[PDB]
């Protein structure tokens, strides 16, 4: 196997894991089998006891493990299904060598970071790198991603081990990628080197030494900069490669090409590249990234959510809204409304909020509700859940959208003013949302439903299953424990509301859908980690389109 | 509190734990009360994996814990009883964080090495230097050894945990000692000082600064070196001790203080030590040190030992044998004869060796037959004990030599050849040591027979009993799985043996004695970890005595 | 070119000159030309205004030039003459930079430590190494010596330099060999091999990885030792060289040898070395490594020096005598008398020691007094030499013993009690010693008589033109202000006094004799510089010869 460890090197933040899938997708254009990993130096099993302001989004993949947003750069980049195995830990290794150690597999001798930690990461990823991804073929390429900076204490073993893994795997087999910043401040107006210059010395300093620095800067920096970046670092002058601010990400792995990287790897790395056939392999993606230009329609969609602070707690949902955007040909635009604005005790408080954000709510085409944990902000989801369906407006729920939209139901066409979720207020008389946990109930080995189940379709002509293509069953990604009451299921049946998916057991349903709605469609499952950018969600297109009045169109 | 971090530099090996025990006797000699921790790099809970190649002679504290033998130079020269918590691991404080973690104690956030590793060791650190122990009195200093060496990738959370922890504790009240190594090779003939240099570099480029530097030689250097020291390392010219190799150990608490190290600490954590009282209370340990080299008179003793290719690996045994002597005011002269080499299966390869061997045992005055675990050179034990029976010659077993005590006289009195443990072959038609798990028959929680127990004395007049001061019990401290077999009691005591000790269920004998023999007394427990300098251990003292001849006398 | 840096490790003073030697000796046997540099990173142009205390005997090369003493060894090994350039200091280079940047060689630009000093320290190691050393025959092989530690502040421009140079030239041209020490402490009895670690892990943090790694220790290391560098080196076990405390320094170059160092660099460097004939090129060295155990007959010679605390201020005088005893086949033994203690000042004060020195010089063979600069220890000198004309005892003086000779017969057979040099009183009224700059009389450069001059030889058999073959005129190196006065000539000829040995003008007298004594001889020059192991300094080999009554035998 051949391995492509890929470091950073000023700050953590600059674009590793788009450089990374970008190799990988080169490679995988090129009829090569990639896979990739993830080292993340924290002291945490998993991503599951995270909250999104922390790192951006908990990932899910089949297995029901809860992992970093990069995994899923990774799975939408080399269209791949990814394992737990794959997101390698601070916690995890020193977890592996202490249960080894109490039980008595390093018998007698004593254990210590060098070599033992080392060898358990060196084990670890070659064990990883051939584990079959895309089915049952065994991977040829390795794409490591070291996460942080190269300097700090946390990541300290793992660089020792790398630096002897280019020794254990004869360095014809292994490469190393660094990843820096050119600031160009506006005081100065002229990119500084630096810091890439005291970063390459750092790494130098602990035994590694670049074979490429990927320069990140905001703006195309000169000739001049490239060859004092090859005299200060020893490398060429056509292998340090500048990345600037692109207007898309599916650019990256064509100004990558262009660059020369995959000529260079196929020779540095010894891959048997054909060239003459490695021309017209990335054509699908010149064409995405020519779609990223020549869209000009606005559809506007409004994401209610609760961290809308930030950016990146969303990304799986943005970036399936932005694939199926392309792939109907709009220009979308974003509008993230917090759902704290929408409730009354801000119109006591800052009412111009409240009312730019019920405007901003109210001159959109479509409204995402997405999913997330707690109480705080979940009225004004159910504000909006029913202004949505008082104002036929197209609306889509994932995992809590769906709870709040029952809720608005109960408590707007039942009058059950109490209706809410064990969640909130557990003591209510009124009770929709209670727990069912998959197997918790029984042991501790699997309490909330988490990773790939099945979801069958109950009968009756529903737009959502036209969408999916007509299935039997549709295979998706659930993280929640609540679910509907199976109680008040006719209560709530007996009007504009249809369950059209659910479990082999009929007792959990996870797809509804509004009677006289044009689109208001709520889904227990993510809908969003399966996008991938040539092949949308079927959910997020049929909103797209239904909110420019198209979907009835598609259809026919 | 007042702490006192003691660091190693050059190499690991050069003495941080008798400089460590010195500060500690010297400060508990003027009125304070000390407390002591050692930090372990290593990723192992403790030490009962442990071969005594690796770290030299697992110690055994009150409470079962099985540790460093560092422990032990503490216990011996404070006069304390430490606890488990007082030898922090890696693998200690990484599973206490990721334990939290997986808890959700760390709710939300993101673990890293800094800030939340280091904050672990830091409230261990405060937490048990304020556990009472020496009754109830709540310790006023706080010794921390460090081991390794500055610079090694195992230790640096602990040195950045330390670097925050001067400024969290207001550096009046914390002091760091630095012992270094200075080389005096034999081409140059000239003692070299860079090594030193290069790790008080190393040091203060992790953020601390050495108050002392005990600088350790095998000859006295003069003030050119110490005078270069101060120089290039900031110190002053009285606050780099200089401690050359002396005859013993209890010469470096008063080499120490001959330096004023008492009164530099006095001035620098402010302690509020009464000079005009300070005088007279090192009385003890300097009658010690010269009884050290006023004593000859020339004891020999014999210790069959398995790993005597290594002298640490029975430390406190050889301890509680100096102790003794000096108590009886003899010059000890240790033999180290391994138990390989008194078999015929060396006789069948080297003649010489096993002569030699054999000829070792049978000129010295007494023969300590110590513990160990396996099977590789017990029977060489077995012969040793029934020479040492059928000659007349004293012997002490513990815990090993019990076991191959008893299966002499059952092989040699009963006729019994097949007579062996249920260790070396577990399917034998007889069998005199069977296993008696303390409680692990029944659950997981208590296997071997760790820790301090009680052992009640049965009647009959008892050479041990007596030289114990005539009690009816005593607190000593196990570790052993076996024990002699409750059916052959009587095959074997109707005959010259005869068990005085037991525990209070009277089914587990672990003091026996034999009838006719001047002195042949064997334990299942382990009464060197009880021999402080200033009380020998009755045992070896009894076998002293009765080695010059004078046991007798000394009981009347 | 090849280049062959050498490195240091834990300290300074481990014997990276006789390692270099010896690699240089073993590459020119096996039909290579090898030249050499030292780098010293001291800011002296050169080691004219030192202190024989400060770095061991500033030696003399043929143009003049005061360098280090291993410029000596690589003379001695390799028989080669180097030059001025073959000697780098940090102040050469720093001044050579600073006046091409005064002049503007640099027009325009900024000056820096990188590139601009470490491409002068380079060009100026690349323009030297092709510098013919011995004759017209350029060389293919360079070894360069770093001296110091790497790690210090003083040597960072020069490890810098090299680690650009290894890409600069082809790596298959370039090797780095690092001598360290593997200390044997006597507590614990066991090789460390931490030091190494830290020294290794400092040298790869500044660019450079070790192709071999020759460890120093005192006694031999088992290959317990060897496989654990070479693990924690990620070096061979090959290519771990061990080189204990060898009798002689003869025995390095065989102990290199036969460990297959040549074999490696003829396979590392591609040097194209026919293995077939490179057997028996070693022999004069095996000869000469096998005289220095073969030879017991204890000839005692006597050092009356000033410096006699340092055994590194005499070194080339030490190595010539043992060079003319190896081949008069005889056991040398020196007596280091310190030329203070001769004088009644000491009588006053210790007779003791008084005693005790003129005993030594009394019960010797043979009396060697050395050159030296000042005042401290003359009178003692001129003792020395009386004794030796009034007791028949042979002597050989050496630029300062030349005068005091002379001194003496002046002041004992002239009764002149006054006379003496103009060094130590110049207002003495009779000055048998004056001050003859060669062309600083006259301008500034060329004040003392420095570098190779010839001696051409005064008519009258003498036993030193014997000796030195009959020639009609000698080369021989001088270092020396002062002079003979030449009007006192005739009044100490008329008498037991010869000058055989004068200049082309026959104004400076540099080779004297006495007429009867058997042998008086004394020079001007420095006859120890030109002596190597395999030709004997024609001076010290008399003196050799006639201290064991020989030497008229070895005439005829
Ligand atoms: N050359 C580029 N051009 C335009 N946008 C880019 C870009 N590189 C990155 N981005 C965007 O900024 C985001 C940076 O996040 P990314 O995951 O790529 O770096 P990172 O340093 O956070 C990985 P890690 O968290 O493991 O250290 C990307 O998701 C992408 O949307
Ligand atoms: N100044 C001294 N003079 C004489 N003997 C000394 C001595 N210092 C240490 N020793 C002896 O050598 C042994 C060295 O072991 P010690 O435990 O003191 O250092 P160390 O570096 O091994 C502690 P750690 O293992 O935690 O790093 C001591 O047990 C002692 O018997
Ligand atoms: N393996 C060896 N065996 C025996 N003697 C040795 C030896 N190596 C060195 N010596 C002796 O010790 C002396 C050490 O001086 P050497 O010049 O070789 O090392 P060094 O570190 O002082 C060079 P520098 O001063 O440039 O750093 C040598 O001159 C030699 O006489
Ligand atoms: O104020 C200064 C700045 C720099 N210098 C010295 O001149 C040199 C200028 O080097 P700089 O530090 O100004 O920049 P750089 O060329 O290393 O890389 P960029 O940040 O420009 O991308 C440096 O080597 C420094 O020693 C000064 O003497 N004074
Ligand atoms: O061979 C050498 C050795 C040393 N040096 C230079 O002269 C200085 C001598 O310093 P040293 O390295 O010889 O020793 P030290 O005084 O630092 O401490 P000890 O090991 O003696 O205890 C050093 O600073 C070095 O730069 C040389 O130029 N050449
Ligand atoms: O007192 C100690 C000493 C060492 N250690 C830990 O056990 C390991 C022992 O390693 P050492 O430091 O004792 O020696 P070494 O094997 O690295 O090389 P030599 O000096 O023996 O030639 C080290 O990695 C250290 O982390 C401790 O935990 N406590
Ligand atoms: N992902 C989410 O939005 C979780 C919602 C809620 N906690 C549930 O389990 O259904
Ligand atoms: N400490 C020891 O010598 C152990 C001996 C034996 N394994 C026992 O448990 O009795
Ligand atoms: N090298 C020396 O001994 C110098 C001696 C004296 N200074 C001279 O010039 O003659």
């Amino acid at each position: 196997m051949k391995y492509i460890l890929v470091t950073g090197g000023v700050i953590s933040g600059v674009g590793k894991g788009v450089i990374a899938s970008s190799f990988g997708t080169l490679l995988k254009s090129c009829g090569l089998d990639v896979t990739s990993i993830k080292i993340d130096p924290y002291i945490n099993i998993d991503a599951g006891t995270f909250s999104p302001y922390e790192h951006g989004e908990v990932y899910v993949l089949d297995d029901g493990a809860e992992v970093d947003l990069d995994l899923g750069n990774y799975e939408r980049f080399l269209d791949v299904t990814l394992h737990r195995d794959n997101n390698i830990t601070t916690g995890k290794i020193y977890k592996l060598v202490i249960e080894k150690e109490r039980t008595g597999e390093y018998l007698g001798k004593t254990v210590q970071v060098v070599p033992h930690i080392t060898d358990a990461i060196q084990e670890w990823v070659e064990r990883v790198a051939q584990t079959p991804v895309q089915g049952s073929s065994k991977p040829q390429v390795c794409i490591v991603e070291l996460g942080g900076t190269i300097g700090d204490i946390e990541g300290m073993p793992f660089v020792e081990a790398f630096r002897q893994f280019q020794f254990r795997v004869k360095r014809e087999n292994f490469c190393l990628a660094h990843v820096s910043l050119v600031p160009l401040p506006k005081a100065t107006g002229e990119p500084k080197t630096k810091p890439t210059q005291s970063s390459v010395r750092e790494l130098r300093g602990c035994g590694l030494s670049p074979d490429l620095i990927v320069c990140r800067s905001e703006k195309p920096i000169g000739l001049e900069v490239k060859e004092k970046i090859s005299n200060f670092c020893h490398v060429g002058p056509d292998q340090v490669i500048c990345i600037h601010d692109l207007n898309s990400i599916y650019h990256v792995p064509l100004l990558m090409e262009q660059n020369g990287v995959i000529e260079y790897l196929n020779e540095r790395l010894q891959l048997n590249i054909d060239m003459s056939k490695r021309t017209k392999c990335l054509q699908q993606w010149r064409d995405l990234a020519r779609r990223t230009e020549t869209v000009r329609r606005e559809v506007c969609i409004a994401v209610v959510g609760k961290y809308t602070k930030f950016t990146d707690s969303y990304a799986s949902v943005v970036k399936a809204l932005q694939h199926a955007a392309l792939a109907v040909n709009r220009k979308l635009e974003l509008v993230f409304i917090e759902s704290c604005l929408l409730e009354e005790e801000t119109l006591h408080s800052e009412p111009s909020k409240y009312h730019k954000e019920w405007q901003k709510l109210c001159d959109s085409h479509g409204i995402l509700v997405p999913g997330g944990f707690g109480s705080r902000g979940m009225e004004g989801k159910i504000r909006a859940c029913q202004w949505a369906r008082e104002n036929q407006k197209p609306l889509l729920g994932i995992c809590l959208g769906l709870q709040a939209a029952v809720i608005e139901f109960a408590r707007n066409k039942l009058g059950l003013k109490d209706a809410n979720t064990t969640e909130i207020d557990p003591n209510t008389a009124n009770a929709l949302v209670i727990d069912m946990p998959e197997h918790h109930t029984g042991q501790l080995g699997g309490t909330m439903r988490l990773g790939k189940r099945i979801t069958v379709f109950s009968d009756g002509p529903s737009v959502i299953r036209q969408l999916y293509g007509n299935p039997k069953s549709v295979q998706e990604r659930h993280r929640h424990r609540y679910e509907v009451n199976p109680k008040y299921v006719h209560l709530l049946e007996e009007q504009g509301m249809r369950f059209v998916g659910t479990d082999v057991d009929k007792t959990r349903m996870e797809i509804i859908e509004l009677s006289g709605h044009p689109y208001f469609v709520a889904t227990q499952y993510h809908p969003e980690y399966l996008s991938r950018p040539l092949k949308p969600s079927p959910p997020f297109l049929g909103l797209i389109l239904a909110s420019v009045d198209r979907l009835n169109q598609y259809i026919q």
